[PDB]
């Protein structure tokens, strides 16, 4: 039984590479020299060499930084040769997975956001959903999780801050009363969607709110 245990590398890494994460033995190595190597996408094969095993020693290395978003998981094989050239062990399965770090900001389906109402409806009113994304975490983490926030409101007439949004849907409601058609017949509302649910970086979009005859 050569093997060892599946093993978490948070992406990003700081260093410094190379980057020892566990030492390959086999316990041959009484009888003999040994001699390790690698192999499997990420190290013989696309992306080749980001990890590597020391042939002597066999310790297994990681190169440089992981990012999850390219590849969250590895598997690798680990082999041992003997110095007459004989594998001495069945390949050892290495897993290596990869955690995730908050290093992407929301995007927004769409750059604009369209929607209508009656001049008449009533404060409390849901307008439009908008949807942002997010490609890190969140099933741990909030690293994926997006708060929905208004940014502005243009023209400000008969007030500012006439419409809302949730905070997770991105449903966006009438607050006010005083649509007035002839007044002003549409709303540009710039909306944020920020990740850390509100602590984390913030992108933006428009939402167009039409006040319909
Ligand atoms: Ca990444
Ligand atoms: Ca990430
Ligand atoms: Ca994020």
């Amino acid at each position: 039984d050569w093997v060892v245990a599946p093993i978490s590398v948070p992406e990003n890494g700081k260093g410094p590479f190379p980057q020892r994460l566990n030492q390959l033995k086999s316990n041959k190595d009484r009888d003999t020299k040994i001699f390790y190597s690698i192999t499997g996408p990420g190290a013989d094969s696309p992306p080749e060499g980001v990890f590597a095993v020391e042939k002597e020693t066999g310790w297994l290395l990681l190169n440089k930084p992981l990012d999850r978003e390219e590849i969250a998981k590895y598997e690798l094989f680990g082999h041992a040769v003997s110095e007459n050239g004989a594998s001495v062990e069945d390949p050892m399965n290495i897993s290596i997975i990869v955690t995730d770090q908050n290093d992407h900001k929301p995007k927004f389906t769409q750059d604009t956001f369209r929607g209508s109402v009656l001049e008449g409806v009533l404060p409390g009113t849901s307008v439009m959903q908008v949807t942002a994304t997010d490609e890190d975490d969140a099933i741990y983490t909030y690293n994926g999780v997006v708060a929905y926030s208004i940014h502005s409101q243009e023209p400000k007439d008969p007030h500012d801050l006439m419409f809302t949004i949730h905070r997770s849907t991105g449903t966006i409601s009438v607050i006010s009363s005083g649509l007035d058609r002839e007044k002003v017949p549409e709303y540009t509302l710039t909306i944020q969607a920020t990740d850390m649910d509100g602590d984390g970086s913030t992108t933006t979009a428009v939402a167009v709110v039409e006040i319909l005859d």
